[PDB]
C-alpha cells in the first residue's frame, strides 16, 4: 500500500501519491468504468484525488461526481482536492482567459464543486494560480466562510511564489496546507529559486504536478537521448520502467513532494507506486539532474 | 472630489491622487501662476504633492517655495513629500551621477528642502533610490533626528526591493509609510516580483510613478496601436480619455496605489480624477494587460 | 537649409531631417493651420514627410491630404513616405491587432494612401513591421505592380532584422531604399546587433524613429539625472538645448541616419535642425552612450 | 489525399505530411501490424517517412526494416529520410551523450541504416544536430561518397542555425534539401530568428517536428486553457479536432513546412490530413499565436 | 596590525582580513616554509585562516596540519575555518562532481578535518555550497553533535541565497556566523540581489572570496583598460597598488565584509592590509563600480 | 617544433602557437632577459608574437622594441602582430575609456607601433575591438595607405561579430587574415553563435585569447572542482599538465585556432606546445565541455 502522509502542520492525511483527474475527459470512460478505476487505485492505497473547476472544459468534476453517485460508499475513503481562480474561454461569458479571486467567486466555485462532485464537503480547496488582482483579505473572507460552515476542511495554493504565499498566509488563522507546484527533471527552477526552501522550512509538502515533464519525456523527440540515461539508471536499480526512476527522483527531494499521477491506465499507476521502494543514490540523483539540464 | 487615504499603519492621510512636480521647470510658470495652479488642484481635492531635491537640476523645490511665500496659507492644506539620495552632475562637486545615503547628507538635504520650500516641516521624506552603500543604521539615525525635532513627520522609500525595504525597516521604531514605485500597463514586473505583494501584506500603499509609461503611451509610436485598445475600452466605459482608463487600471490593484499626476495643465489633472468613478471589470483589466505585453 | 541626401543607391533624394506626422491628430490643427506648418518646415528645408495608414486611428493621411487640397502647389516640393502592414482595432473588422502583408492588401492600402493624401503618386512605401506570415514573393508582386504603374517610386521596410531585409531584397529587381528603425541614446541595441552594420554595408541610410526615446528623455522621471549629462555636454558645445545634442549623437553614427522629427511646434523643429552644425567629439559621443546605458 | 511537394531546388518530391517513426518501439506493433499501418498511411497519400539511427535506443530503423522485408513492394512507394550525428549511451561505447560528425561515422551510419531498413538506398540523409566539432569539409566528403555511389539521393540538416547551414552548404555541389526544425504554437522563436527567413529565401521547405508541442498541448496542464482557445477556433472552422487547427497553423507559414506526424494510430493520422482543407484566417492565426505566448 | 572583528552576534572574533589556503598546493612550499609564512601573516595580525576538505584535491588541509605539527604553539593563535558539502572527482568513488550534505558525511568530514589539520577543534565549519538535496534537519543534527562535543565552535554557510540561509537558520539554536560569498568590482550581483541586505540586517559579516575577480583583473586581457582606471584612482589615493584600491572598495560595503587573501606571497599580503587606511570616497567607489560594468 | 600554418587565403604564415605580450610589464624583465626569452620561444618554433598599442599602459610595444634593438637579427625571424582602436585612461587626454577608429588615428597608431617596436614594417595590424562609430570606408583608406607603403603586410580584426566582419571586409581589396577571439572551456559562446562558423567557412583561422579562462581556471576557487576533472582527463592522456589538455581542447575545434600563450615563463610555453601531440577523443572533448558548463 501507498504510505500515509500528513502534508502540513494540522493539515490532512493524504496518500503520498495523488491521482490527478485533469485529463479525465480524454480517457473516454463511462461512469461505471470510472467507478472501477477509482476502486482499483483505492485498493493500491491512492486515496487522494486532484481536481479543479476548469478541468475538461469545466466537466471533469461533474463526471467524477457521477461515479460517486453510483458508488456512494467511496466518498469516505477519498480525500478530494479541488481548485478555483482561473476563468477560461470554455465558458461563453469569459471573452478571454483570466483570473478571478474575489470572495463571492471563490465561495460560489466551491459550492458548485460540492454539487458537481456530489458531496457535502471538500478536503482541500486551492487557489489555482497567483492573480495580480489577488486581494488576500477577500480570499481570507471566503476561506473563513467555507471553513466555519464545514464545507471545506483545509486550504492551500498552487504555483505561488514565496512572497505570494506569505501574503495570503498572513491573513489566515490556520496553516496553508500546500503549494502545488511543477517539479521534474525537465523543470527544475523551484529547486533553487526559493519555493521549495520555503516549503521545507514551514514543513509543508508540495503536491507536484507535471512530474513527467508535461509530456515531453516521452513525446518530445528532443528528450529521446535523455530517456536513455533514465534507462541506464533504471537498470542499475532494476526498476521496471523509467517513470519509476523519475518519481523516485522527485521523492528524494527534501521538501518531500507528493507526486500527482495523471494516467487513466491502472498499472501505469501501479508502476508509479513502485518508486517508493527504489533507493536512489546521490550520484544517481545528480546524474539525472545533469542529463536533463 | 478626490478621496482621502491613510497610506500606512500610523501613517499620514493623503489624497488618493498625488500632484508630482518633477517637470515644474519645464512648465515655465511664474510664482503667481503656480499659486493659481496649486489652488486649482487643491479645490479638486488633490492635496498631496511630490518633490525631490534633484528635480529640475535642483530647482523645482525652490520654485515651489516661491509660491508658498506668496501664499503662506497654502502650506497647512498640503502634504509635502520630498526625497534625497541621488547626486547629479547639475552640482559642480558631483563629477559623476551617484548615490549618497550617509547620515549627514540626509539631514542637510532635508534641511535644504525646508529652506527651499519655505516651510518648517515636511510631511514625508523618502530615500530616492536603493544605494548599494546604504548603511541602514546611518539612515535610521538621520530619520530619528529629523523625527524628534519635528522637521519631518513620516519616512518612506522609493524603488526599493522587498529585501532593501525590510533592511531599513528593521532599524526604525516607526513604520515606513510608502515605497514609491513605477506602475503602469507599460511597466508591470512589480505586480508579480514581490514588491506589491509585500506592500499589500504590510498594508502600506505605494505612490505610483510613470503611470502613463514615462511618456511612451502617447510619444512612442510603438505603443500607438496599444493606445487604440485603451480607446476601445474607454468607449465601453464612456470615459472621456484614455488616461482615465489607465489610472483606473492602476487603482484596481489590491495594493491600492496612489497615482502621481505629472501634468502642469489643470484640465489634464481633472480628467485624471474622474478615474475614481470608473468601473473597470476584471476582463477589461486583463485585456489592457495583454494588449500592453 | 537642411542638407539634401540620397538615402540609397538609385534611391530618392530626401532632406536629412524628416518631418513625422504620426501625432498629427494630437496637435489639434485645422487644415489651414497645417498648411502654414508645412510651409514653415519647407522653408527650413524639411521636404521629406513620414506617414502610415494606421496613424491617428487611420486619420492622419486624410488630414494631411486636406492641407494638400487647400495648397496644391506643395505636393511637388515634398517627398511623401507612407507605410502599410499593420492592422489595428481602430477598424471594426480587426478584432485584434495583427499584420497583413498579402499582395492585394498592400496594393489596396497604397491606393487608399493616394486618395487620402490627395496625390497621384507616393515617393516611398514601406512595410511597417516584419510579419511572421510575410510571403516575400507576394510583397514583390505588389511592389512591382505599384512601381510599373507609376503609383510608387521607391520601396523600403521598417523595423526589419537583417535576415528579414535580405529575404525581401532577394525578390526585388531594385534596391530597398531604407530600413526605418529605432535609434537613440535610450535604445541602442541596433548599434551592435547587426542592423546598422548591414545598412552601412549596403550604403542604405536608415530613417530613425523615436529619436528622443519615445518620450522617456523628457517624461520618464528616471531619465531626469540623464537629462543632466546631455545638459553638461550641451554647454560644452554651446548648444541651445539637449534635443540638439541627441540629434547630433544620432547623426554621428556611420550608417548616417535621417532623424524623424515628431513635434508639431515649429521652432522645436528649428531647434532640431541646428544639430547639423554641432561637431560632437568621440569622447562626448561615448559619454552620452554610457550615461544612458 | 495528401499533396505532393518538391522540397527544394533540384530536391525530391515528398508528401506534404511526413510520418515520423521515432516513437515506433512504444507502439508495440508486430512487423505485420506495421506493414498494415504503412499501407494505411500510403493509401492516404502519406509517402515520406522519418527515421534516425538513434531512435528507440537504435531500434526503430531495424523494426521498420522487418516490415519492408515482409513487404518488399513498399520501398518504391516510400521516401525514406533518416539521420546521423548523435551518439547516445544506449550504445556501450558511448559513456556520455555527445555528437559525432566525422566523415567515417557518417558513411558507416548511412550504411548501417541501409542494412537496418532492408533497402539499398535512402532518399535523404540529415545531420541530426549542429555539432560544435563539425568540420564541413568532412561532412561534404562523406556526402559526396554517399551520393556518387547512389546510396543516398539527397542531403539536409536538422536544427541548424542559418550560419551553420550556410557553412555546410558552401562545401556542397548540390543544394541541401531541408533544415528539419521545431515549429508549433508552443515553440515559435524560429518564426523571427532568421531560420525560417533563410529557408523561404532559398525556397527550401523545412520538415517540422514537435508540431503539437512535444506532448505539452495535451499533457501539460499549463496549456489546458490554451487547448481551449484552439477548441474555440476549431468550432469556428467546423474542424473535428484541435490538432487539425494546429497543423493548419503550421501550413500557413510562408516557408511552407512539411509537418511530421508522430502518432501510431491511423485515425489520428487521417485527422491530421484534413488540415489541408482548413481555411485559417490571418486573425485566427494571430489569435492562436497570442493565446500560446 | 589588522583590526579584529566580531563577525556575528554570539559569533567568534576574527581578523578583518582572512588568509585563504585553497591555492596552497600550487605555492610549492615545504612544511617549514609554510610555518614561516603563517608566522609572518600572524605577525601582521592575520589570525583567521580559510580551508575546505576539497581544496587541492583533498590535500591542502593535511599540508597545513604538517606545519601545525612542526609548530604546535601556532594553533591557539589561529581561528581555523573549514568547509564540507562538495564531492569532486579527485576521489575515485565520485564519478561526477556533486554535493553531499547528509548528517554522517558532515560529521565524518569535520572529523577528517581535525585529523588533517592536526588539531582537536575547529573554530568554524561551513556548508560549502547550497545543495538542492539539503535537508536542514539533518545538517542541524550534525552541527548539534559537533557543537556538543567541542569539536566545532561555530557554524556558517557559503554561497547561500537568503532563502537557503533562512531555511538552515530556522533549525539551529545558535546564529549562523557567516555566509561566505563572492564580491568584487568584477562580480557585483550580490550588492543588490538581497544577499548582502540580509547579512547587514542580521548584523552578520560575510567572508568575501574572489576579491580580485578570480584572476581576471590581472590575467584577463579584457580587463586591462579597467585595471588602468583602478591605477588612476590609486594615484589619486597615493595607493601603492591597485589591489589596495579593490580591497578598499570591498571594505566600503555596509555589510562590512572580511576579504579572503589567497596569495602565498607575504609581500602581497602586506600590500593587502594597507587597504584598511585608504580613504575611498563615494565618487571613487562609484567610478570603480562603473568602470567595471560599463554603466 | 611548432607547426607553421597559413592563417587565411593569401594570408601570412604563422606559428600555430602565438606568444602574447600583453602582460610583459608585469614580468619585470630587463631588455636583455627579454632577448633571451624571445630567442628561447623562437627555438621552440614560436615565431608569431601578439602586441597592441594599449598593452601595459602604452608601454609593452616599446619594451619589446628595446629587445629588438639589442638583437636586430631577431626581427626577420618574427611575425609581429599589433592592434589599435582602443583609447584608455592611461593617456591623460582620454577622460574615459572609448574607441577610436578614424583614418588618421589608425595611421598614426601604426606609425607609433613601428617606432616603438623599432622596425620598419608590421606583419599584421588588427582593429582591436568593434566600434559602433566604425566607418568601414575610413578604416579601408587607412589600411590601403599602410599597405601601399609597405608599413603593414596584412590586416585583421579582433572580437568582431560576423556582421561587423563582413562590413569591413566588403571595403577591402585583400582578405582579412584573422578575427582574434576569446575561446576556452570557460567561455564557449563563439562555438555556436556563428563567429567560428563564419571563420571556418571563409577558411580564416582565428587567433584565440584567454585560452585558460582569463586566469579563472587556476585563480578562481569556483573552478577548482572543474580543474580536477581536467586532471582526470590529463591522467588518461598521460599529459604532463592540465594546460596541455585545455590547449588540445581548443586545437580540436574545426576553425583550427592559433592559441595565444601569455606566460613569461619558458617552462610553461614548452608545456603548451606539447598539446600538438595530444590525442583528445570526442568523448574527452565533450566531457570537458560539460564539466565547464554543468550541462
Amino acid at each position: 500500500m501507498v504510505q500515509r502522509v500528513t502534508i502540513a502542520p494540522q493539515g490532512p492525511e493524504f496518500s503520498r501519491f495523488v491521482m490527478g483527474y485533469w485529463r479525465l475527459m480524454d480517457w473516454n470512460m463511462s461512469a461505471r468504468q470510472l467507478v472501477s478505476f477509482i476502486e482499483e487505485h483505492l485498493d493500491l492505497g491512492v486515496t487522494t484525488v486532484d481536481h479543479a473547476d476548469i478541468y475538461g472544459g469545466y466537466q471533469c468534476e461533474a463526471a467524477f461526481g457521477e461515479a460517486l453517485t453510483l458508488a456512494p460508499h467511496l466518498r469516505e475513503k477519498l480525500q478530494i482536492v479541488t481548485k478555483c481562480g482561473i476563468a477560461t474561454t470554455a465558458r461563453a461569458e469569459n471573452k478571454l482567459g483570466h483570473y478571478i479571486t474575489d470572495r463571492r467567486h471563490i465561495i460560489l466555485s466551491a459550492e458548485q464543486s460540492l454539487k458537481n462532485l456530489a458531496t457535502d464537503y471538500l478536503d482541500m480547496l486551492l487557489i489555482h494560480r497567483p492573480d495580480p488582482l489577488m486581494d488576500a483579505d477577500d480570499v481570507a473572507e471566503a476561506f473563513q466562510h467555507l471553513h466555519q460552515s464545514g464545507k471545506v476542511r483545509h486550504f492551500g495554493v498552487s504555483n505561488f511564489t514565496p512572497a505570494q504565499f506569505t501574503l495570503l498566509q498572513s491573513r489566515l488563522p490556520f496553516t496553508l496546507a500546500t503549494n502545488q507546484v511543477e517539479i521534474s527533471p525537465v523543470h527544475q527552477p523551484l529547486l533553487l529559486d526559493g519555493t521549495l526552501d520555503q516549503l521545507q522550512q514551514l514543513r509543508i509538502r508540495p503536491m507536484a504536478w507535471s512530474c513527467l515533464g508535461g509530456g515531453r519525456l516521452f513525446n518530445d523527440e528532443a528528450y529521446q537521448p535523455l530517456r536513455q540515461e533514465l534507462s541506464v539508471i533504471a537498470q542499475e536499480l532494476n526498476a521496471s520502467s523509467i517513470e519509476q526512476v523519475v518519481y523516485a527522483w522527485i521523492l528524494r527531494l527534501p521538501s518531500q513532494p507528493l507526486p500527482i499521477i495523471g494516467s487513466g491506465k491502472i498499472e501505469r499507476v501501479r508502476a508509479a507506486l513502485e518508486a517508493e521502494t527504489l533507493s536512489l543514490t546521490r550520484q544517481q540523483w545528480f546524474r539525472i539532474r545533469k542529463a536533463a539540464l
